[PDB]
């Protein structure tokens, strides 16, 4: 989360089928996570498939990728935390 | 429009306050347009403010532009025709 209220970073959530598959494919193994954990695994993911741009590393390109289907965009910046979060929020259910 | 029938491109619409200002900001001067015209002005806007990705030209990076707020995305592909129509529709009222 970095600059997302730490309180919000610990928010307990249940990823929907598509996001859950993304997570487990990189090593995750629960059905319930904290936002901070999702970001972490989503972080490994980006890193392993190298969805980042070599010369412009803070920009991710997920056009022809499963991530692109979850987020619904061809690219985003890892510097804009609030936007990534809301993009992640649509692929899960917040456990109350 | 494209991938979208001509019957749909000619649909009559009334942009909402923000999209309207957006349109008039690039030379438009009506309060009601056809989808085809909105796309055209929106095309000039994108081009005029150089919002296209230099190395992935089919991607409109509108993250830090008012266009980002209206479309609700940090970016989008000009190949996703139906998605663009949807984003535009949310910003207007179809003149019945
Ligand atoms: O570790 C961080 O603090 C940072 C981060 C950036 C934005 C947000 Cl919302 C949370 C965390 N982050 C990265 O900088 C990062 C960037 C790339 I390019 C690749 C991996 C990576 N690793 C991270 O753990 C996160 C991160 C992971 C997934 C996503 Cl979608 C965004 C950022
Ligand atoms: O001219 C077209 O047929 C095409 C177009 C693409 C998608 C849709 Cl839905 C309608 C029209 N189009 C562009 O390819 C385009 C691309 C860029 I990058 C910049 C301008 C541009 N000009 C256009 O007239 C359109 C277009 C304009 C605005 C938007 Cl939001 C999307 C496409």
């Amino acid at each position: 989360g970095s600059q997302i209220p730490a309180s919000e970073q610990e928010t307990l959530v249940r990823p929907k089928p598509l996001l859950l598959k993304l997570l487990k494919s990189v090593g995750a193994q629960k059905d319930t996570y904290t936002m901070k954990e999702v970001l972490f695994y989503l972080g490994q993911y980006i890193m392993t498939k190298r969805l980042y741009d070599e010369k412009q590393q803070h920009i991710v390109y997920c056009s022809n990728d499963l991530l692109g289907d979850l987020f619904g965009v061809p690219s985003f910046s890892v510097k804009e935390h609030r936007k990534i979060y809301t993009m992640i929020y649509r692929n899960l259910v917040v456990v109350n």
